[PDB]
């Protein structure tokens, strides 16, 4: 199954791709617009194989390559079986994704299931782990420190 | 199966080749040098023979930090290749010997690593497509943009590996 990592620039999408991959598969920097190309990694949880797909942070970009990467990111979303909507927790205390970015949520294919991932729990102090908002799955992790990425691994097995 | 790494200077047509081999638009291609930075890996098959194709950032002295980093990762894939396709923009030089095109690059490769010199953009130079040899290296003239000469590459990849 195709699981697409998507959200704003600098949310930590590539860190999570790397954590899920177990491998420095995507470049990771604090410069917004680091990922432009779509990056795919084939993994296996527990007998369940999936493609995890890292994408350019969504925005209106004047960098042409990034502009193209954002086109393709939306195209990956269109074909996704699940989106992991990645949020930098330090930027908002909001947990309902309609409060975080309604425009993005509203644009997503109807009934494409969304897992909301409040990342950088290491700066927030947020309590780690899974819950649910407005019927959307909600995982609090650190992609950088691996802290709580395990629950997400199990979540994917369960839900897919 | 084995790992084929596409390497060379920026804008040589390495992503264009990856997409022609993969039969789909895996890598972003533009006229802008420094488009590719992350390493892109595609798994393909030729005549049933499985093959890994790795696209890399063009090697240059880059001002952009993400690109500098992709260049490092590009080298770290090269070190680990079973073959390198050394892609050269044909309209930039009439040279065929990789030693005349970029000696530094050629010398830094691991001792055992074979290389196929690919002279890309043959649609512009008008050079005859197909296979030859320079100084013991395999040599191929093709257009990744049009796909002309790429079957010769595919056949060379199956025979060579
Ligand atoms: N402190 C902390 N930083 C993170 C975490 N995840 C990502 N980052 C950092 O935030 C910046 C952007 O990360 P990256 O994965 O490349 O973001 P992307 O643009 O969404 O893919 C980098 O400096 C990362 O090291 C996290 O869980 N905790
Ligand atoms: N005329 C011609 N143009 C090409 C060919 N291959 C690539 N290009 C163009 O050269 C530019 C750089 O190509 P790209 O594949 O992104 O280069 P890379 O930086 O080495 O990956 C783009 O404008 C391509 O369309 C070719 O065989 N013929
Ligand atoms: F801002 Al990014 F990958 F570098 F979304
Ligand atoms: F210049 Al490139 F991939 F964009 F080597
Ligand atoms: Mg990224
Ligand atoms: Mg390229
Ligand atoms: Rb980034
Ligand atoms: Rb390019």
């Amino acid at each position: 199954m195709k699981v697409v990592i998507a959200g704003r620039p600098n949310a930590g999408k590539s860190s999570l791709l790397n954590a899920l991959a177990g491998r420095e598969a995507a470049i990771v920097t604090d410069i917004a617009g680091t990922t432009r190309d779509v990056l795919r990694e084939h993994i296996h949880i527990d007998g369940m194989p999936l493609h995890i797909i890292d994408t350019a942070g969504l925005r209106e970009a004047s960098d042409e390559v990034e502009r193209i990467g954002i086109e393709r990111a939306w195209q990956e979303i269109e074909q996704a079986d699940r989106v992991l909507f990645m949020v930098d927790g330090t930027t908002t205390d909001a947990v309902d994704p309609a409060e975080i970015w309604p425009e993005f949520i509203a644009r997503l294919p109807a009934k494409l299931p969304i897992t909301v991932v409040r990342n950088k729990a290491d700066i927030t102090g947020e309590t780690l782990g899974m819950s649910e908002v407005n019927g959307h799955a909600l995982i609090r992790l650190s992609a950088r420190t691996g802290e709580g990425v395990d629950v997400l691994r199990n979540h994917l097995k369960q839900s897919m």
